[PDB]
């Protein structure tokens, strides 16, 4: 019985069967709901669209999210699309496969009762299995040593790990991620004389950011230099309906805010403030060890000139006696879905999975005891 | 029971039963009173003629239109008509029959409440529905997506529909139509030395307004034209009595109107400005669908060169990265009724008819709650 | 020297001098032109009516507003609105007194940049200075912490000050505001059979808006009563050729797009819903204090019972422990012009104009720089 793996995000849902090194399924994390009246008798008409099926016609739509900062706020629409992909995407029976699911650090119990409820009684899944996001990053890089800097949608964390064994009083969580950038991106737009409002025009400012967006290694100067000559960096953008839109200094003041987050007006650290903290939490043989093992992930840290930069900040900030090697593998924009998968197929891994009749006997409450 | 489907313009009436793909009756909506004394006994006379009966003895008749805008203001001529076209037309009793009525989008209530009153008191309909014109005009084209233009003898609007989905808050309607054109010809008649003044002249210059009219591609350079060479453009008429009327540059001044209401003295905005408005009220993902599918309907959109004429003139407002298609087909004349036919035809249909118990029950106000 | 205050907003203009408690001079801004050819010789005619001298004689004028939502679309129009207003308003050489210049916020950059090259090339003031608009309606009330909820004719925003400081991350601006209401008192009058679509028909619209709108405290058992006893409502209009327009519900059903925008068609939040959204962005501990310093400004906030349905509304959205004082001063159409005024006559603001020697030197973008 080959198992599922399904990896949950804030903006985007990947799944696949265990054993492939890509997902079969990648789709956006969206329920669409109509908002206008139907008058053309004869066709076929749904109460609400989930996945791509919703970004294409989302301009008569109004779309919900139904997972902030990764926390499940709705339930009913967290159904709808795990019902979407089991029946929809993968088109595979879950009464049969056993299921890896992901969550982040440090979150309330509550999710994590709700989701294996969920996941027992209504689909009735034969084994289940919740792991953290960080470890099947570490797994899906072949290391046993270093510190995991994710940083997706909706939640980043920084997770250190020394030779198998986690340190939990290391562990960092901050909720500043890709969508405060496209807010951001929305907000400087402005600037310019473009407004953008509704949902659709949000999603249009995403791909603008995912397709034009890049990180400058001095801001200063590149401040400077975008008024002497600013042309050299333009670029045009053509809208759906058929309209330019000129980008310019915008291209690097986006991605700023993640080094420094008093730009969007919160207090929380930088990234490699938050990373520098999180090494100096650990113990003092350790350090170097750490120090030479950082390891990116997640669809954030996808921009350009991200690794130069990380290491230039981390250079300024440690002992001039450490080497720092940032790791940023290609294709880690899946990473926990291939570290996932290939814990999934480990033959010592197959006595840790929650069977139903342990599920029966104890409750939902068993997921603490058992899961990490 | 087969349904008929009764289309009620502002010039014509048409009228015939569901199936069909061309209407079985059509006739001029006028009603005739004479104004002569009778003196020839032993003739039977008639007090008002209604229909073709009074377009041909017209010449001893005084013609009133009952309804002017797509208002009913006459309800005693309005009864005539309706009682004409079942009894003397079709000669099928409407108490076996439903009836499918259409209107025209942002009407008064009273109209269709009155309307409701009638069609249920006097003739004792089994059931009865009321549509708007262009959702029957898309419907008889067999497609979802696009904005149609219906164009008729008093009013002329605009409504665009995206995948069965009506943005009523994208919906235009003016008053200008083929009745304003027959006016501006009779005033560019003068100019020439010939006066019509009576109803049965402007009959006389409708007909050659409808013979003798065409649309030209740039009216500067016509113009210019009609002095250098106007012997080009000239035509003969054969007036009734024996006379020949030339017909000359009016070709192509009366029509123009359409495209620049300044003419005859008009605030509104042309065709093309107004359908472009309406496409920029809509959300900028489906202007691309809008822009593709635009529909021809009405009486007044079968001029010569009408196509290519909007398509150049929305050309120089569309983005010059999006692609224009106006649909013109053929006997768009009567698609409305077409459509009609073909919509009181569909077995989904039968659900939405409004019964004589509902109306008895609750009164002429439901025909709100459940037509549109 | 006493400074000149100018309001300039999207449907009226204020003005006066530094001091005073009332504006001076107010008057709408539009430009109007003729539209029909003169022919009495011997009269004196003018190419373009600026202000009241347009609003009189509209019949024979079409008319423009040169502001869009608070952003200056045509500039020739604003030049010439502003010679009016300084040379045949006032009648004060503006090369002697400092102006006060007031803008909306999350403007376009070149906006101020083209406002302040205009103020200091044509008319050549000796200091200029320019402004948001909530915080002389903050000043105006004689306060220092407060969130400011401004509304005119074509954008409402909303910003919050606490003891002095702004919080930029948590103002919000819409664009809904009296046009969209006059637009909706347009459709909703087509219903009863009346039709407005002329710009002097507009006028008349907003005039009737102005006079007989108020605010329902309960909307659903309103249009309840609105149809068992409707006679309660009615009003008689007349209209300027003498006619008689009954006005019934309509007078509580345009105004209630503010509290619920999707009856016009937009998906923007309400005006309650914007404002518990603005101080929920703001830190916990300031919360407290503005949830009891609610600031109205604007000419659209002037209906009646406004104050008591944003309490209301207010009400079910905060924590039970929490008092909330809906603050709504009377003569707070003019309370920008007032704070303003206030503002201007501080000794301490003496040192903060733009003067024309740091202009020539540093050029128009020193706006940017100086004022916020
Ligand atoms: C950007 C887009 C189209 C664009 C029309 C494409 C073209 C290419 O850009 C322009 O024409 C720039 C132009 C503009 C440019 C310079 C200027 O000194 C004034 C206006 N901007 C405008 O007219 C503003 C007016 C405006 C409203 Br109301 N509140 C606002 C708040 C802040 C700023 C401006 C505004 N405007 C129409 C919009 O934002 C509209 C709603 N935006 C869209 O529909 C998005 C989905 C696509
Ligand atoms: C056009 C018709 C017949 C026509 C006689 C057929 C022939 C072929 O056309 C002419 O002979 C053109 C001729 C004419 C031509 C050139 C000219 O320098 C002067 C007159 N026009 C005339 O005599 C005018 C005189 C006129 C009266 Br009074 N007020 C008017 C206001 C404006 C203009 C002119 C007038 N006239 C007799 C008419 O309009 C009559 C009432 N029209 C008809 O019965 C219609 C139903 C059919
Ligand atoms: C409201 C005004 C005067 C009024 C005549 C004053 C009087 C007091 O009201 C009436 O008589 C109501 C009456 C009417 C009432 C009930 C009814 O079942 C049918 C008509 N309405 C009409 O006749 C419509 C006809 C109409 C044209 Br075309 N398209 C329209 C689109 C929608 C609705 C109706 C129409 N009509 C003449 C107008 O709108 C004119 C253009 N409006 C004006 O000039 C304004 C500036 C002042
Ligand atoms: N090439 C790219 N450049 C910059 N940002 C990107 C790129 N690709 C994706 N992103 C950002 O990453 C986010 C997706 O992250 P993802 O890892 O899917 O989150 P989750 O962990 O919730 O699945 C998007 O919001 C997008 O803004
Ligand atoms: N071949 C034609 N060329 C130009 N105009 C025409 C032609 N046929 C009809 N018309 C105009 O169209 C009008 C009829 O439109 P119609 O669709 O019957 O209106 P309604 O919607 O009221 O039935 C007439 O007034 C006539 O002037
Ligand atoms: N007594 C009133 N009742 C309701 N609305 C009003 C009243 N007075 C003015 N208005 C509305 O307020 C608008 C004027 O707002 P104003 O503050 O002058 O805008 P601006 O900020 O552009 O100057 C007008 O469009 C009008 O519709
Ligand atoms: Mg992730
Ligand atoms: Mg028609
Ligand atoms: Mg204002």
């Amino acid at each position: 019985a080959v198992a599922l793996v399904v990896d949950n995000g804030s903006g985007m849902v990947k799944s696949g069967l265990a054993g492939d090194d890509a997902p079969k399924c990648v789709f956006p994390s969206i329920v669409g709901r109509p908002k206008m009246p139907n008058i053309m008798i004869g066709m076929e008409q749904k109460e609400c669209y989930v996945g791509d099926e919703a970004q294409n016609k989302r301009g008569i739509l109004t779309l919900k999210y139904p997972i902030e900062h990764g926390i499940v706020t709705n339930w009913d629409d967290m159904e709808k699309i795990w019902h979407h992909t089991f029946y929809n995407e993968l088109r595979v029976s879950p009464e049969e496969h056993p299921v890896l699911l992901t969550e982040a650090p440090l979150n309330p119990k509550t999710n994590r009762e709700k989701m294996t409820q969920i996941m027992f009684e209504t689909f009735d899944v034969p084994a289940m299995y919740v792991s953290i996001q960080a470890i099947l990053s570490l797994y899906a890089s072949g290391r046993t040593t270093g510190i995991v800097l994710d940083s997706g949608d909706g939640v980043s964390h920084t997770v250190p790990i020394y030779e198998g064994y986690v340190l939990p009083h290391a562990i960092n969580r901050i909720d500043m991620a890709g969508r405060d950038l496209t807010y951001h991106m929305m907000k400087l737009f402005t600037e310019r004389g473009h407004t953008f409002t509704t949902t659709a025009e949000r999603e249009i400012v995403r791909d603008i950011k995912e397709k034009l967006c890049y990180i400058a290694m001095d801001y200063d100067e590149e401040l400077k230099r975008s008024e002497e000559h600013s042309d050299e960096i333009e670029e045009i953008y053509e809208l759906p309906d058929g309209n330019l839109i000129t980008v310019g200094s915008e291209r690097f003041r986006c991605p700023e805010a993640l080094f420094n987050p008093t730009l969007i007006g919160r207090e929380c650290p930088g990234l490699h403030i938050t990373a520098y903290q999180s090494i100096m939490k650990c113990d003092i043989d350790i350090r170097k060890e750490l120090y030479n093992n950082i390891v990116l992930s997640g669809g954030t840290t996808m921009y350009n000139n991200i690794g130069e930069r990380l290491t230039k900040e981390m250079t300024n900030l440690a002992p001039s006696s450490m080497k720092i090697k940032v790791i940023a593998p290609p294709e880690r924009k899946y990473s926990v879905w291939i570290g996932g998968s290939i814990l999934s197929s480990l033959s010592t891994f197959q006595q840790m999975w929650i069977t139903k009749e342990e599920y029966e006997d104890s409750g939902p409450s068993i997921v603490h005891r058992k899961c990490f």
